[PDB]
């Protein structure tokens, strides 16, 4: 089969001498393979949970081996519940093995072709070729994994019994089903987006070429509400949206929205887009919208804490060093395992109320000095295909990316406080990074003129190559901030589906509308400035709740690391 030719990653070849960072790289590497392929757990959602299961699952094999101090593992080996029950050493103690046993079984599992019977509906729409471009992945793998892998050695056989109780017990086989679900048209409803309203696949996945059949993708529109939680210890939720429900009167922020939307997130050309080059860029550099080589969000939160393990560790030596073993260990299960949440919550609290894109907002308003029938989006770009720029097809409140990106680097700074700095948890950390690419703007992936070719490398498909673009930032809170304003540069979300507008805009003195500049371009607080503190009401709930992704993300952030990454106890499980 031919293997598919994929573009260099940008980061340093050492990282991948310590065996912890290599086997998260397995799991990025899968996680862009399969959707350039079309293959198992693609999305957002479903691709975090693919890398919190292989990190919950490398942590135990490797704590039971090697016992922390601090903490324990997530599992106990002295549970009743045979569920949650996690296997004896009884003598393995190769913890590099152990970790190797973990890791493979794991991602074997999570990508095979389901030979256990169970793949009607669950992955009755992926093509064999998918699953055997991604078993080139695993069978590679195993012969680059530093330091061997050893099939026949106890603490081997430690971690594949390892992964077996993780898959059993947190694998959603149909977490992504959309069987049932049908939009319900009015304002503020979500439904098709007018440039994509229909797309043509094949009724054989086997057969790419012809016949098709229309279809409208809905992505995951039950997993938040039925699926089992990580180590979250409560249920989240969000003040309601403007528009809607107990907020239906805010609307002065709603219209002020759709006018941010407009100068900030149009096409390019419009000469009713006030986003500058520069924003632009930030907008892109963000993306990761499930593109050719590519791939999620996840997979680029996990390349940037990559980067933040490396340059802060303890010691020197990346490959024997059981103290960074130990830390990296420990840092991707509370970073991957927050992830994994955020994206339970994000998407419950998405489908919840399935509010509206931007693009349907505007053109739909209906009012003639509102808004613009005939407004375009920048959109979430389809890197590395012929095709146009689009909007993720998920409601929009929350926002998926400034979810991930709230738990994510809220994890990572409550890991690295006093460590590298020391600053209160709700306030900007000093945890800086540099020499950071995004694959969206690295002057190799690009806009191709032509349907992308799997058998040739990137770059020698004609396009329009994507500018390289190196970055640093200050801290995390930084980070934190401009992923989720990225999506509003995109035109993908409101405003509010970041944080509250009173969180991170310049007001004026009119109550809900913000300051602009010079050009109409909407003005944003300095990063050290901003504060998530501004909190809403839900109409079926007493409380004020956080507004917006980034607030939700925190949260759970701070649940789970309080709690010292504990299981999500059973009796609140959905
Ligand atoms: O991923 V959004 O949900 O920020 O499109």
């Amino acid at each position: 089969v031919t293997p598919i030719p994929l573009p260099k990653i940008d980061e340093p070849e050492e990282y991948n001498t310590n065996y912890i960072l290599f086997w998260n790289h397995v799991g990025l590497e899968l996680n862009r393979v399969t959707h350039t392929v079309g293959g198992p757990l693609t999305g957002p959602p479903l691709s975090a949970r693919a890398l919190g299961m292989l990190h919950l699952a490398i942590h135990d094999a490797y704590f039971s081996i090697c016992p922390p101090t601090d903490f324990t593992t997530f599992l106990s080996p002295d549970t009743e519940n045979a569920a949650y029950r996690l296997p004896s050493p009884n003598g393995a103690n190769d913890a590099r093995q152990a970790v190797a046993g973990a890791a493979l079984k794991m991602l074997s599992s999570l990508y095979m072709k389901p030979v256990e019977q169970p793949n009607p509906n669950p992955g009755a729409n992926i093509s064999d070729n998918a699953y055997a471009q991604l078993g080139l992945v695993l069978d590679r793998s195993v012969l680059e994994a530093p330091g061997g892998v050893d099939r026949e050695s106890a603490s081997f056989m430690f971690g594949e019994d390892v992964a077996d109780v993780f898959f059993a017990l947190l694998n959603d086989p149909r977490g992504a089903s959309q069987e049932g679900y049908h939009p319900t048209p009015g304002r503020y409803k979500f439904d098709d987006e007018p440039t994509h309203p229909v797309v043509l696949i094949p009724v054989d996945p086997n057969n790419p070429n012809g016949p098709k059949m229309p279809f409208r993708q809905y992505h995951a529109p039950f997993y938040g509400k039925t699926t089992k939680r990580f180590a979250t210890q409560s249920e989240h939720f969000l003040a309601d949206p403007p528009g809607l429900r107990s907020n239906a009167d805010e609307t002065a922020e709603y219209d002020d929205a759709v006018r941010v939307a407009i100068a900030m997130g149009g096409a390019q050309a419009l000469n009713s887009t006030k986003r500058s080059p520069w924003q632009t860029a930030q907008g892109l550099y963000w993306a990761y919208d499930g593109s050719n080589l590519i791939g999620t969000p996840p997979r680029f939160y996990n390349q940037i804490v990559r980067r933040i393990a490396v340059t802060y560790k303890k010691e020197e030596d990346l490959a024997n060093s059981e103290v960074n073993n130990a830390d990296f260990a420990r840092l991707f299960a509370l970073v991957d395992v927050a992830c994994t949440d955020a994206g339970i919550f994000s998407w419950k609290e998405k489908w919840e109320f399935e509010f509206w894109r931007p693009l349907s907002g505007v053109r739909d308003d209906g009012r003639p000095d509102h808004g613009d029938p005939f407004w375009l989006t920048l959109g979430a770009p389809a890197t590395n295909t012929n095709d146009i720029p689009f909007k993720p097809p998920f409601p929009a409140y929350p926002s998926g990316h400034a979810t991930f990106g709230g738990a994510v680097f809220q994890m990572v700074r409550r890991y690295y406080n006093g460590r590298v700095g020391t600053w209160k948890d709700d306030e900007p950390d000093n945890i800086a990074i540099d020499m950071m690419i995004s694959e969206e703007l690295n002057g190799v992936n690009r806009d191709l003129r032509q349907p992308y070719d799997p058998t040739a490398p990137i770059e020698d498909q004609p396009g329009i190559v994507r500018t390289r673009i190196v970055r640093h930032f200050d801290s995390a809170w930084e980070l934190m901030f401009e992923n989720a304003i990225s999506r509003i540069f995109l035109g993908v979300h409101w405003r509010f589906d970041a944080a509250a507008a009173r969180d991170i805009l310049i007001p004026t003195t009119t109550k809900d509308v913000y300051a602009v500049d010079n050009n109409g371009a909407t003005v944003f607080q300095n990063v050290e400035d901003i504060r998530y503190t501004t909190r809403g009401t839900r109409e079926d709930e007493e409380g004020l709740f956080p507004i917006g992704g980034v607030p939700l993300g925190i949260e759970i952030a701070d649940e789970i690391f309080n709690n010292g990454l504990k299981p999500t106890p059973p009796e609140i499980q959905p």
